[PDB]
């Protein structure tokens, strides 16, 4: 029934209302309830320089009610990890690749949470990027992100050492996608397909190696 939609330059023209109700949603969430103050903005809209055309965005849709979602940005542009984070890959390297994205902005709404939402929220990004040719997703998260991407069967690799960001214990990595994986959350989510992809179709690999 309710499924996650891919959201790109190319198909924007069909959910800018769904995605300014996103934006919102981020600030009750990232700022208002994890209190995310640099993220505050006086216009109520959690945007940042992460935000712009060569965004792609995976938000779950109940009719045009937006109940969770997350976000890619090529790494082909300077990126959170490059421009914000960089000291948390100095081991491995900041990703720059067309193949590879980084992920974030994950939320899931408080009517939605312990529920099924969760587990497609992680089906989604295998599925999208597999779809397109992504072979890794890079990501800056908080150490209490590892058992969850392990329970849903994500092959992590960690890029550097661990670090305190503000008052919380964060880590840069990548995460593979794999077929395997997702066709294990195919299994456990009870649906063959958690990705709709309305309107044009999205050469994401193509957009990034313009960047
Ligand atoms: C991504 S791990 C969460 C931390 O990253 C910070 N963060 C998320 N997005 C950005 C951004 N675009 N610029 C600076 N800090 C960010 C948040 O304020 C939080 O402290």
């Amino acid at each position: 029934g309710h499924m996650i939609h891919a959201i790109s330059a190319v198909n924007r023209h069909l959910y800018e209302d769904v995605l300014e109700q996103h934006f919102r949603l981020r600030h009750d969430i990232f700022v208002e309830e994890r209190h995310w103050e640099t993220l505050r903005r006086p216009d109520g809209r959690e945007v940042d320089s992460y935000d712009d055309e060569d965004t792609v965005y995976l938000l779950a849709l109940e009719g045009r009610r937006v109940v969770g979602g997350h976000r890619l940005y090529p790494t082909t542009k300077p990126s959170m990890m490059s421009e914000v984070f960089p000291h948390l890959a100095a081991v491995r390297g900041c990703p720059s690749d067309p193949l590879i994205w980084e992920w974030s902005r994950y939320f899931v709404v408080r009517d939605r949470r312990d529920g099924a939402l969760n587990l497609q929220l992680m089906a989604a990004v295998q599925e999208f990027c597999l779809d397109q040719g992504i072979a890794q997703v890079s990501a800056i998260m908080e150490t209490w992100w590892l058992p969850r991407f392990h329970e849903a069967g994500f092959v992590v690799t960690p890029l550097g050492l661990p670090a305190l960001v503000e008052n919380a214990w964060t880590m840069a990595a990548t995460v593979d996608i794999r077929r395997q994986t997702l066709d294990v959350l195919h299994d456990r989510i009870g649906m063959p397909s958690i990705v709709q992809q309305d309107g044009p179709r999205l050469d994401a690999v193509a957009r990034a190696n313009l960047c």
